[PDB]
């Protein structure tokens, strides 16, 4: 269902172990299906997962921004110029949808 | 986080995929999923480091606000970044 | 192919659904092979992704190590000290 954060990896990841554990000992078709959902399900969560943590660094990029312009109106340099640089560069290769 | 744990599993992980479509059997289907749960164990504990990564970040930053508050004082780029860390603060990716 | 963005995950993990709906109606070893091809192309979209994540985690460390030196250059102490060491955590960690 909806998203909680990564410990819902952990509960499906481990379930996840739970299932092969059957596959090993008893392997069946219906087995191998049900293993196959329970991927499908463990991978829709972790989809989610770098979605959200995707989201998260654009704002921390426009955050580090609005610090770059606090410093300059603050103190006016070199180091400013060389963040600039930084965060053009983070915003190009930035991961994002 | 560090990634060649996760290539390396990734590598593996597709050459099992090789042999399993060239010789379709049930072993073979077997440690695929085998290698899928251990590919899938590295990616969780890869997501799990970005996120206590994330959060130290997120402290990170309410100190540098904090410090350019000291220096500088009320201004309405300390009231923006306040009300975008919040934002961050409510969706950061968390446990 | 070349990985876009995030959007990549969300359409290899739709295929990867449609792929089981079909496996589970009328099981057979075809789709079984099938969905498992499925499952490593979105993991390795997945991989990726997370490779171009812990990429941009390490390009903002940069920019918070020039901003702890910036607020050093300008204003002289504790906030800063506590700053620095949380960073050495994080510098540490990747």
């Amino acid at each position: 269902g909806s998203h909680m954060g990564t410990e819902d990896l952990k509960y499906s990841l481990e379930r996840l172990r739970e299932i092969l554990e059957r596959l090993e000992e008893n392997p069946s078709e219906k087995q191998i299906v049900e293993a196959i959902r329970a991927i499908v399900e463990n991978n829709a969560q972790i989809v989610e997962a770098i979605r959200a943590i995707v989201e998260n660094n654009a704002q921390i990029v426009e955050i580090l921004r609005a610090i770059i312009e606090a410093l300059e109106a603050i103190g006016g340099t070199k180091i400013l110029e060389e963040m600039k640089k930084l965060l053009k560069d983070l915003k190009r290769s930035l991961e994002r949808g």
